[PDB]
């Protein structure tokens, strides 16, 4: 197609207009006084959300150059959501601030590559200062506070996440699902969790979360992969006459002759998904046997000789809920037999008593941790479906932030940590003047989250920013109560990973964005 | 697609405009003096209805932001219809009042999230006050009055519902369907009822009620889960030559090889449906045997060896009417043999006498209650099809309200109960001024049902609202007779569940709606 | 014509949009860091100006309701220019701030008439506090500083105005006119001034300043008004021979048979003007004789018997420059014998030495002061005509501000005085809550000039406003040097009359404007 080509300042102002549209839409949601955004879905009711990445993902502009700017800066929130699950609004605000100040510097006639290098140096130094400024969440013991802050000042959600991490361990697996009542419920049930994903992007359910949910699925287990398709036809026919979705945890499946011909088979009545199995060799068969014992199923094998044609539905496993995601697939509740589960736990405990080699010992301890800890499940309570989606998003953000806090630590929330690390970087210099100006651009942009948090409250961002910069340490401004204090003491804690990731992704995209002289799009 | 993005007050007034359009169209139907709405159907005659959820579901607007507001506020009536089957107009009126007053508060600079928190606190307290204010319907014995009020002051419908609850029990199963004469008839007929639904959303008939109906279907029973189709294909041919539509009762059926195959089979001449079987193991076998004995059919099993290829038409069961709904599937009339039904009842009563375990005793007495009570069927009498649909909707509302009244209790109707709980909540306070204003918004919005009822009468809502607020207890205003008095004495009784659910759903959706600052839709 | 009629919030937001357009255009010119505005003139080159009233007068919008808002706010700058000649930008900024905050209060549901009453009470108390806070310019002796501040930090203009006030007296008459060189010159020249204006609105010359200028005019004097204009037709032809514009100083002249016939005669080549004579009886004859002795002319009278037909051009007087304005008509250099002027001055001095009546003595002191002081003419030096107009506007503003300072006093500039009076009015209360909110609206708007000055500097207005409010007395913010200090010491002095007038006119118009509910215009 014929291309529209824009050069220099006209292109940059159109790109900034697109970034400004996306970033305003995202930034109205920042902080405790941040408001909600309604996203239109032609497939049903609109979704009300405070999540920055959802608003960012929905944004697309009519103007092609402004749309290019919007997609460029939407990458920031996408990466922030994918890496930490929180801070997408903060990442978008930081990216917009860097883009605005860097374009102001480019309009002042300075080299944007050196501006990008200065921004990169300042952000590397600020990541180091964030690591130094971080406080371990085990020492502080504020998992509930992190979850409360990340759930938009919801003490119930944070306390529930803290209880779940107390039940299954801070390294345990917690899954959020839609509840049935109007109140949030937590149950510690028996289920598995593996870092495995689907082999086909067309297996995604109607939700756009990327993780398909199965209502009482049917588990199929096989450590070997038979070449012929026709031998699998009796099993597929038995599952089709059954009414539980088929999840296959076998040793990697292709869509050349199974998923494609199934796409032409049904129109999407009941979803069937297959995923890999973590590990290999004896370890893979061991965990496959563990899954089969959990769900009451069996594992076929060449040595056993039990062929899939002779397998029945009663021989196969059964579960109550399975969430399949690219990052991690979890089995929420496989019934099986509780006595069988306890016996397998005792047998694997005897195995770890017998085992002595370090790798086998550590994988066996991972197995016993997965079996004993189980899975915590949070059923979100909400009177309606729109409230359900909003609260579930908040609970998922709280879970991600608590995970990031136990993984990497915490810093002062409310944008105070970025203010402190920018104050600590006031003497950082580059190789020339443009690099120094890029450093100053990054350091000024580090104040943007706090300023936007204050602006959402209706207060004056500059006065509060100056008052916070005057203070030292964890001194900042509770926007919920509109008063200053030690942000750790008042429980406004950000994950260190969330802040670091937001800063890094905003910096990378925005520093690349300020270096553009020409933009080429369609007409 | 390119997105239109609106911010702040412009977005909020567009959203309020859409909510106002939907809520006006719904609110014209509120109360005894409420009028009817004609909904256009491209297929067949238009539908005249006084039901709030039908008018709400038909609403869709040209403006995308107004349509988005309409969809969110339509979720209120959808949830109210799904949860109680009544009060959708009251729920819409409450939601519109909360949205209006909350948007007025947001225009006054008040924090909308704390306004939502205040509304939530006030509505939780009001639900507690409604539970306290509730009077049991067994003590009052006004099931006929509840049905009469819920059928728009139709004494005959309420008396018919009361007679049905007297015949089959207040826990008995009552189904409403089209009659043949001009008068409404009650028939206590033998039939079954289970809390199970269709496994495919594509089995829905041309009516949009969600519950398909079968005109003299053919009942098929199966317990063992066979694999192949070609062994069951002769049964499909036998039913497809027998002439009556097929209803299969089994544990669980997918749609990869059956539902899509049956979709590709015919163009929609005769419907074939399958349903789930509640319980498992011996209990499922027991209920399948009961269904087979009721319809004269037989249940296949692996132990019996009654292979489906040998099954004939006389061996299978037959019924006169079956209603398949997601919440509950009922068999209105299975002929079978009356002597066989009585013998099975005597045998299961002997099982009652023999059994001693609490779970077996309770499930077996549930079985004998289902068998002895039977199904009450209400033949709606109307001279035309449009009157048939309107009266059937009114009788369905009456049935739902009587069920809610026996389940949860009754309160003073005409919006009096919400007025009383608002008066009782006058001293409720929140954490800050925003939360207090949200509480006051909810309390003023709880006067809206009574005011709309009065406005539909052509009277002055403020005068009647003040007069009712002056009174105490069940003192309210009969809008049918346009005079004040004790609401319980005049028989104006609302279900407690209906009022509580309407308030809760209106509050949740409206409080979420008032917190929106940006709105994103298509162009 | 058919009328468009808007009601309530739609009309108010249209009004506010028009106000915002006009006020943004005016407010870009506020302070020492304020920029210029180009006003397009079809009749020649565009005008570059920093004067708020010129930008305000040029503004007219396509939208009719926005145009009404713009016109009503433009009234503020027009009144401020007419009353003090300075502070029009400050008046516009104050009016816009009052309108914005008052419309916010009106949108909060408050009675706008009570808001207007509160604003009026706050502004009355504030002008009382400004009178209390005022420091006499005689005690301070900072006329040069006031002129420098009012000329946009031009030391030369302020020094020239101070020298002119030192030469002809602070009550003396100073006129600004276009020079011929590139530098500003001060000339003390024998001339008169009277508090009289032109009798016809059609006498305005090509400049739209409202004051016409005459290049070497011809002065005619007349104490009595003859019946027919045809007697002076020989004098009219004698004037029409010599190309000097005719300025007639008489008691009073109509335009039925003199102005209209001369407009029917002349097409706009050379202007003939007339003025009124202050005083009556002997005083008018005395001042006419004084003017005649200045210009070397003669005064006609009935007792003298000197008829205009016998009068010649040499008998009549003439001048070098005459400026005719509605408020005051000035004669710059009447062409007459200096020795005759000195002899007349001595004779009049002997007249005070003889007279004893208080009214006669005071009018004779006025006469000798007018004669001896003379007129101080400032020739503005600029390389081009656009720079000439800009500098002449700045010098006129400086002259007006110095006159206002010697009349009413000075206060701290930079919006500091309004900040101090708003701080001193923090305990002012009205008759109800809406009046208190109006008072608070006025007090918040009193911060607007300083905030707009700082925003024009590119700094943060909130931080500087808070820092100034923290200080006491004349402590404020030198915006030229970007640093705080005592602004009386730093030389940033505002006239008390200028600040008081700006506040009063902004308050009157804006308080009336917030009370609108319907707007009626054309289609
Ligand atoms: N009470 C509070 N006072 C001050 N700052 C707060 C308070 N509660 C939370 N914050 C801060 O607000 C930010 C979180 O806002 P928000 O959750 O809306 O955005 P986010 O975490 O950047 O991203 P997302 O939209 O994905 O949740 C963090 O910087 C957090 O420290
Ligand atoms: N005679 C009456 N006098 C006063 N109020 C009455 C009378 N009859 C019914 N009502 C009240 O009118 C309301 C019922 O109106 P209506 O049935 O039209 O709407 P709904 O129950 O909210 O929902 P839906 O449209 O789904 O039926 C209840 O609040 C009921 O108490
Ligand atoms: N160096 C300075 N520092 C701070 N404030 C200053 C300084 N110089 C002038 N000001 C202030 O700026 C204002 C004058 O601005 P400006 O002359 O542009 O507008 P104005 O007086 O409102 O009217 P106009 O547009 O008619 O001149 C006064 O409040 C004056 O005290
Ligand atoms: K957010
Ligand atoms: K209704
Ligand atoms: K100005
Ligand atoms: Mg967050
Ligand atoms: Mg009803
Ligand atoms: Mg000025």
């Amino acid at each position: 197609a014929a291309k529209d080509v824009k050069f220099g300042n006209d292109a940059r102002v159109k790109m900034l207009r697109g970034v400004n549209v996306l970033a305003d839409a995202v930034k109205v949601t920042l902080g405790p006084k941040g408001r909600n955004v309604v996203l239109d879905k032609s497939f049903g009711a609109p979704t009300i959300t405070k999540d920055g990445v959802s608003v960012a993902r929905e944004i697309e502009l009519e103007d092609k150059f402004e749309n290019m700017g919007a997609q460029m800066v939407k990458e920031v929130a996408s990466k922030a959501n994918d890496a930490a699950g929180d801070g997408t609004t903060t990442a978008t605000v930081l990216a917009q601030a860097i883009i605005t100040e860097g374009l102001k510097a480019v309009a002042a006639g300075m080299n944007p590559m050196d501006l990008k290098r200065g921004i990169d140096k300042a952000v590397t130094a600020a990541v180091e200062e964030l690591k130094a400024l971080s406080v371990p969440c085990s020492d502080s013991k504020a998992i509930a506070q992190v979850g409360t802050i990340s759930a938009n000042s919801d003490e119930t959600v944070g306390k529930l996440i803290a209880e779940a991490m107390d039940k299954v361990g801070k390294e345990g697996v917690i899954t959020v699902e839609d509840g049935t009542g109007l109140q949030d419920e937590l149950d510690v049930v028996e289920g598995m969790q593996f870092d495995r994903g689907y082999l086909s992007p067309y297996f995604i359910n109607k939700p756009e979360t990327g993780a398909v949910e199965l209502e009482s699925p049917f588990i199929l287990l096989a450590d070997k992969k038979i070449s012929n398709i026709r031998e699998m036809l009796p099993v597929l026919e038995a599952v089709a006459k059954a009414g539980k979705p088929l999840l296959i945890i076998a040793e990697d499946v292709e869509g050349e002759a199974l998923a494609t011909l199934v796409v032409n088979t049904m129109r999407g009545i009941v979803k069937v998904a297959a995923v890999k199995a973590p590990g290999f060799g004896d370890r893979r068969k061991a965990m496959l046997q563990d899954i089969a014992t959990l769900t009451g199923g069996t594992v076929i094998s060449e040595e056993i000789g039990m062929e899939l044609e002779k397998a029945t539905l009663e021989d196969l496993g059964q579960a109550k809920r399975v969430v399949i995601n690219k990052d991690t697939t979890t089995i929420i509740d496989g019934v099986g037999e509780e006595a069988a589960i306890q016996g397998r736990v005792a047998q694997i405990r005897q195995q770890i008593e017998e085992a002595t080699s370090d790798y086998d010992r550590e994988k066996l301890q991972e197995r016993v941790a997965k079996l004993a800890g189980g899975v915590a499940v949070i059923k979100v309570g909400a009177a309606t479906e729109v409230e359900m989606k909003e609260k579930k998003a908040r609970v998922e953000d709280a879970l991600h932030a608590t995970r990031a806090a136990v993984e990497e630590g915490v810093v002062a929330g409310g944008g105070v940590a970025l203010i402190r690390v920018a104050s600590k970087l006031a003497d950082l210099r580059g190789q020339n003047e443009d690099q120094n100006v890029g450093i100053k651009v990054a350091l000024r942009a580090m104040e943007a989250p706090l300023r936007q948090i204050v602006l959402n409250c209706g207060e004056e961002p500059s006065v509060v920013a100056n008052t916070v910069k005057g203070g030292d340490g964890n001194y900042g401004y509770n926007a919920a109560t509109e008063e200053y204090g030690n942000m750790i003491d008042m429980g406004i804690l950000d994950p260190t990973k969330v802040t670091r990731s937001a800063l890094q992704y905003a910096a990378s995209v925005a520093g690349l964005m300020i270096t553009t002289e020409c933009m080429v799009t369609d007409l």
